[PDB]
C-alpha cells in the first residue's frame, strides 16, 4: 500500500496472508473455513495465516492453516485478467474470535463514489521498494464507470472496477493482490491489477466481488 497508514494490530479482522515459505499475496477470510483471494494469485502448497500483524514476528494472535483445496474461477483470463478470483479452503476451520473474523459477502454491488477501506502488506513505495512488515490500511473511494474506463481504454470489463486517486499517490501495490476492498461491511473488490502503483491518473483495479456471489455460494455449498 502506497501513501497509506499502519492499521493497527489485528483491526482488520478478517485479513488473510497467504505464505509459500514468505508473504505472497493477500486474501480475506469469508467464513471459519473459506478463503477468498485473487486467481493470479494461484499456487501450490498454500499455507494460509490468519490473526497476522507482523508477518515476521510471532506475537501471540496467529492462526496458521494449510489449505486443503484451491478453486480459481472457471473463465479466469490471466492475459485480460478478467474473473480473476480464487477460492481456497482450509485443512480445518479456524477459530473465530474479535482479531480473527469472516467479512461478509455483498448483497448489492457498491456505487462509485463509496469509500472503502484496502489493506495489505505489499510495497509502500510507488518509485522504487520498501516492503511493510505489519498490515497497511488505505481509505479510496470508489471511482465511477468512465473515469475507470478512460484511464484503462479498452481494458476494464464488467467484472472490474477502479477505486483511488486519479492524482495518484495512494494506491495498492505489488504484495497486496488478492487483498480485501471492504466498504460499508462488506467485500466488495479484490486488489488485481494496476498500471504500476499511485499513479498519476493510473488508480488500482479491483475484482467485483458482487458479480462472484451466486459462484462463491454455490462452489462452497459443494466443496
Ligand atoms: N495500481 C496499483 C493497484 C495496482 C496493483 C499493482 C500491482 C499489484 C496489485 C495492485
Ligand atoms: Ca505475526
Amino acid at each position: 500500500i502506497v501513501g497509506g497508514y499502519t492499521c493497527g494490530a489485528n483491526t482488520v479482522p478478517y485479513q488473510v496472508s497467504l505464505n509459500s515459505g514468505y508473504h505472497f499475496c493477500g486474501g480475506s477470510l469469508i467464513n471459519s473455513q473459506w478463503v477468498v483471494s485473487a486467481a493470479h494469485c494461484y499456487k501450490s502448497g498454500i499455507q494460509v495465516r490468519l490473526g497476522e500483524d507482523n508477518i515476521n514476528v510471532v506475537e501471540g494472535n496467529e492462526q496458521f492453516i494449510s489449505a486443503s483445496k484451491s478453486i480459481v474461477h472457471p473463465s479466469y483470463n490471466s492475459n485480460t485478467l478478467n474473473n480473476d478470483i480464487m477460492l481456497i479452503k482450509l485443512k480445518s476451520a479456524a477459530s473465530l474470535n474479535s482479531r480473527v473474523a469472516s467479512i461478509s459477502l455483498p448483497t448489492s454491488c457498491a456505487s462509485a463514489g463509496t469509500q472503502c477501506l484496502i489493506s495489505g502488506w505489499g510495497n509502500t513505495k510507488s518509485s522504487g521498494t520498501s516492503y511493510p512488515d505489519v498490515l497497511k490500511c488505505l481509505k479510496a473511494p470508489i471511482l465511477s464507470d468512465s473515469s475507470c474506463k478512460s484511464a484503462y481504454p479498452g481494458q476494464i470489463t464488467s467484472n472490474m472496477f477502479c477505486a483511488g486517486y486519479l492524482e495518484g499517490g495512494k494506491d495498492s501495490c505489488q504484495g497486496d493482490s488478492g487483498g480485501p476492498v471492504v466498504c460499508s461491511g462488506k467485500l466488495q473488490g479484490i486488489v488485481s491489477w494496476g498500471s504500476g502503483c499511485a499513479q498519476k491518473n493510473k488508480p488500482g483495479v479491483y475484482t467485483k466481488v458482487c458479480n462472484y456471489v451466486s459462484w462463491i455460494k454455490q462452489t462452497i455449498a459443494s466443496n
